[PDB]
């Protein structure tokens, strides 16, 4: 599923994201856009073999299992597919677990160069939240 910026933003509060370990709701929208541009299909490939899922690019290095990653922890314990659901459940649940490690939202490179210390109220401005 593609969500509009909206619908996502309303689904992710509904999942407990906004201020989530303090970081407001644009954050996630913003993460969510240059991630996966809102498309909770979206999958890459690492260099080192690892693949990114779903709509905030979950890595397999480290917190899900695509049976195809050795070495590799699945700390989320959840398969990799269950991120590609048009049911953000799983995603937000495994997002939480990751946020909450240590670095905050720095995990997500793509948050780090492209929505921190920018107006990321921008992403939900107009939303009916
Ligand atoms: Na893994």
């Amino acid at each position: 599923k593609v969500f509009g910026r909206c619908e996502l933003a309303a689904a992710m509060k509904r999942h407990g994201l906004d201020n989530y370990r303090g970081y407001s709701l644009g954050n996630w929208v913003c993460a969510a856009k240059f991630e996966s541009n809102f498309n909770t299909q979206a999958t890459n490939r690492n260099t080192d073999g690892s693949t990114d899922y779903g709509i905030l690019q979950i890595n397999s290095r480290w917190w899900c299992n695509d049976g195809r990653t050795p070495g590799s922890r699945n700390l989320c314990n959840i398969p990799c597919s269950a991120l590609l659901s048009s049911d953000i459940t799983a995603s937000v649940n495994c997002a939480k677990k990751i946020v909450s490690d240590g670095n905050g939202m720095n995990a997500w490179v793509a948050w780090r160069n492209r929505c921190k210390g920018t107006d990321v109220q921008a992403w939900i401005r107009g939303c009916r939240l």
